[PDB]
């Protein structure tokens, strides 16, 4: 098995949630290879701020089980300035859905290093591995 932790956005969140797909761009298409059906998902949003200016700050909001293997489709469900279309994807299914703020848990994660430039392990990745004992927290703690 494997365990992921996948970097997005609200608004692609609640296209994830509508969609049941996790894609990626072809820069990541890798390490997306490496992904198999009933791998596990901790969907992750970053930091944003809303229209009005407000920081909205990092945090999990659900996890969910690939259901197939990652396969290539076009098709214009995402939104990037850019043109990003996300073609490299698996399909998926929700296990829990519930929204937990990400910062608090920096310090109990094992992936996470170097605490206080913790955006490393982050920078640059689509999803990453996750060692289980850090699924483990973050499943109970959204339970």
């Amino acid at each position: 098995m494997t365990y992921w932790i996948c970097i997005t956005n609200r608004e692609n969140w609640e296209v994830i949630k509508r969609h049941n797909v996790w894609g990626v761009p072809k820069k990541h298409k890798n390490t997306l290879s490496r992904v198999k059906p009933g791998d596990k998902l901790v969907i992750y949003v970053r930091q944003e701020k809303d229209k009005e200016g407000n920081l909205l700050e990092p945090k999990i909001v659900g996890i969910y089980e690939v259901t197939s293997e990652p396969y290539v489709d076009f098709s214009r469900i995402f939104k990037p300035g850019g043109k990003e279309t996300y073609p490299y994807r698996v399909k998926i299914k929700p296990i829990k859905i519930g929204e937990i703020n990400f910062k608090p848990l920096i310090n109990d994660l094992k992936f996470i290093k170097n605490k206080k430039r913790w955006s490393m392990h982050f920078f640059g990745k689509a999803m990453r591995e996750l060692p289980e004992e850090d699924y483990k927290l973050i499943e109970k703690l959204l339970l």
